[PDB]
DNA sequence: GGCTTCCTCCTGG
DNA sequence: CCAGGAGAAGCC
């Protein structure tokens, strides 16, 4: 779940828990990346007064605090119709007055349910790169970036000191759209290259985030994507069968005639 | 930055 | 029949 995936979650669950009431959690597994937060635990009778995101990162606004979700690599949301029985790997509940529930599960546990009084200080939001579809994130900025660099630009890419929310997905994806060779070294990349690969960035998310992201009711957008997962198959545009690499051991995927 | 690691569930081979 | 692949900390 990459950022047009967290998005879709926030849109999905906000007109659900916005005015609604947290009567209280429900853990039946609090080992995820981090335990489960103790004030979790101690919620009771909470108004969500906002749903919002940072990077991959869901915030639940609350009076005192916020509660800060993240997915990982298998974590989902659902808000369920009421008292529905749990899954095996439905490890966090939230019961809310409304009668429904938010419900996290997450098979391999990578995800995380924190809490912080304030989202400024420290956390694991302190130390994030700019939000891809800010205007913080730009071209010059990218190039400025890379400069000191000594790697490929597809790893870059899906590092949240860069820019946050693009992750394997989106980073072969929007290399594919810009043209540009995931096996270039970033500190190659052109100013003008930078510029058009930060447009497509953004192009390509708010892409997906429009179709619901992209499923791996799921998500529309996997078939609009041109390169990932479709290595050997004929790239859209010429053809030419789609090559698979791999960069910090995550695949990458892109079209070698398309991509220089 | 690259590699490995947490964890469980399919599946391509 | 099953090893291998499927975010980001915490090493380097
Ligand atoms: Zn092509």
């Amino acid at each position: 779940p990459e950022l047009p995936e967290v998005e879709t979650s926030r849109r999905g669950i906000e007109p659900h828990l916005v005015g609604a009431t947290i009567l209280h959690a429900v853990v039946r597994n609090g080992r995820l990346r981090w335990p489960v937060s103790e004030e979790i635990y101690r919620l009771s009778d909470q108004p969500v007064l906002s749903v919002q995101r940072r990077a991959k990162y869901l915030l639940l606004e609350l009076p005192e605090g916020w509660i800060i979700i993240h997915l990982g690599m298998s974590g989902s949301l659902r808000i369920l119709p009421e008292e529905l029985p749990p899954e095996k790997h439905d490890h966090v509940d939230l019961v809310m007055s409304n009668g429904k529930v938010l419900r996290y599960t997450d098979p391999r546990r990578f995800g995380a349910w924190l809490w912080t009084k304030e989202l400024e200080g420290h956390n694991v939001l302190t130390h994030l790169g700019p939000e891809p579809l800010s205007d913080d994130f730009n071209g010059e900025y990218l190039h400025q970036k890379c400069a000191k660099k000594k790697t490929a630009i597809k790893p870059w890419l899906m590092d949240n000191k860069l820019v946050v929310g693009v992750g394997n997905i989106y980073a072969s994806e929007s290399l594919f759209a810009a043209g540009i060779h995931p096996d270039r070294l970033a500190s190659s990349l052109s100013l003008a290259e930078c510029e058009l690969l930060a447009r497509v960035i953004k192009a390509v998310l708010l892409r997906s985030i429009e179709q619901g992201g992209t499923t791996l009711k799921p998500g529309y957008f996997a078939q609009e994507l041109q390169v990932y997962g479709r290595k050997g198959e004929p790239c859209r545009v010429c053809g030419t069968p789609i090559v698979a690499t791999k960069h910090a051991q995550r695949a990458t995927f892109y079209c070698r005639q398309c991509q220089k």
